[PDB]
């Protein structure tokens, strides 16, 4: 007789608070910039509804980034616009500069800040402790931000998370899941990354919020401290779930199924098993221990909770130990 609702422990009623226009995207009537203004250097990356490009900005000279968009439905153009117009200026939050057309093509096109990245698989090696709970922090500013904003990302990972190491800078990139959090609102759980995606997402769940992305952070963090990219490395959507139950154990992951009265699939029904919840020492090895400390342990079982409401908050988050050498030093 269905699932038990869910409400976000904070932030819940921030979009009910604001005009209709804040949220309601599908009103949003779109400001085009001018063309002519940026002309592409050469292609940086593709995605799966994008090719995105370094470019010049002919009246300033200053570098830009362009996002050419695949055709995908007006709808989720807006969504994405609109998000990046309500974040913008916030901590961390990467700029959108102008939205052109093709005059001829038709194809939309979206011009953002440039940053001096360095990619993750070159930059994640050279980092010391200090500097994954420097870049934590600055991740969880943007997060907390957008929370407060009404937002969930809904695809935080490393390729989302642009970091100019010489000037310490970070931007989180990729609105294009990004949605507006709703009180009652049922999503869609085909978001995100595999290897990122959150518990409820696996197991359908749709009344989800904000601490989907807190999950998908502490994936992160646990793949940068235990140098085990990805920590949990499932051979699909099925096999994910299973990977998480070998480390969480399977009583939470029952328990957590009983509280929400959540129809699980047949599916799981064999491969899930018995499984206990294990200790995080079995994944320290001396390559990666000076990366861990009972600090950095208990910061990442906070995160990695099955129960959404039961994880920690961005703001909760920047208030562990952890980050208490990164708090002093930013005063
Ligand atoms: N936005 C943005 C942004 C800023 N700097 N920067 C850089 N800087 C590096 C020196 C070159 C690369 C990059 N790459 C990609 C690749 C693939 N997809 C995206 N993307 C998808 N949706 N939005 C962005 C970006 N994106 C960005």
């Amino acid at each position: 007789s269905g699932p038990v609702p869910s409400r976000a422990r904070v932030y819940t009623d921030v979009n009910t608070h604001r005009p209709r226009e804040y949220w309601d995207y599908e009103s949003h009537v779109v400001e085009w910039g001018n063309q002519d203004d940026y002309q592409l250097v050469r292609k940086l990356g593709r995605g799966k509804y994008s090719e995105v490009f370094e470019a010049i900005n002919i009246t300033n000279n200053e570098k830009v980034v362009v996002k050419i968009l695949k055709p995908v439905k007006k709808k989720k153009i807006k969504r994405e616009i609109k998000i990046l117009e309500n974040l913008r200026g916030g901590p961390n939050i990467i700029t959108l500069a102008d939205i052109v057309k093709d005059p001829v093509s038709r194809t939309p096109a979206l011009v953002f800040e440039h940053v001096n990245n360095t990619d993750f698989k070159q930059l994640y090696q050279t980092l010391t402790d200090y500097d994954i709970r420097f870049y934590m922090y600055e991740i969880l500013k943007a997060l907390d931000y957008c929370h407060s904003m009404g937002i969930m990302h809904r695809d935080v990972k490393p390729h989302n998370v642009m970091i100019d190491h010489e000037h310490r800078k970070l931007r989180l990139i990729d609105w294009g899941l990004a949605e507006f959090y709703h009180p009652g609102q049922e999503y869609n759980v085909r978001v995100a990354s595999r290897y990122f995606k959150g518990p409820e997402l696996l197991v359908d769940y749709q009344m989800y919020d904000y601490s989907l992305d807190m999950w998908s952070l502490g994936c992160m963090l646990a793949s940068m401290i235990f140098r085990k990219e990805p920590f949990f490395h499932g051979h699909d959507n099925y096999d994910q779930l299973v990977r998480i139950a070998k480390v969480l154990g399977t009583e939470d992951l029952y328990d957590y199924i009983d509280k929400y009265n959540i129809e699980l699939d047949p599916r799981f029904n064999d491969i899930l098993g018995r499984h206990s919840r294990k200790r995080w020492e079995r994944f320290v090895h001396s390559e990666n221990q000076h990366l861990v400390s009972p600090e950095a342990l208990d910061f990442l079982d906070k995160l990695l909770r099955y129960d959404h409401q039961s994880r920690l908050t961005a703001r909760e988050a920047m208030e562990h130990p952890y980050f208490y050498t990164v708090v002093k030093d930013q005063a």
